[PDB]
DNA sequence: CCCGTCAGACGCTGCGCCGCCGGCGGCCGGAGAATCCCGGTGCCGAGGCCGCCCTATTGGTCGTAGACAGCCCCAGCACCGCCTAAACGCACGTACGCG
């Protein structure tokens, strides 16, 4: 079996890998749903991109 | 002759004119003092590149949030009538305000 990152089948640029990791760790919950990650990081690269 | 009336000239008063002076206002010339570029020079640090590995991705699972399906029932909403305090309009005037 062959990987792909997660981010390439968003289209997406950030680090959906790193960003569902931090929100694990940051007890913010005990459990996310897997799609909160996603939209999470398609946030920032549009608050990012907004800016520069 | 002088007074009296009216008339005419004088003196005084009020005015504008007249010239002077001042002040003001405006406008400008140009010094000149900064800022502003403009070009020459040289880094050091982006940026770029390479090694590498730890984490991200994959497969599987399993068990449990949570949907959802259904349900009861409070209590939020209508509305209805009677009441009056509460709101409203104006009437001054003086006092904050603004210059």
């Amino acid at each position: 079996a062959k990987a792909k990152t997660r981010s390439s089948r968003a289209g997406l640029q950030f680090p959906v890998g790193r960003v569902h990791r931090l929100l694990r760790k940051g007890n913010y919950a005990e459990r996310v749903g897997a799609g909160a990650p996603v939209y999470l990081a398609a946030v920032l690269e549009y608050l990012t991109a907004e800016i520069l």
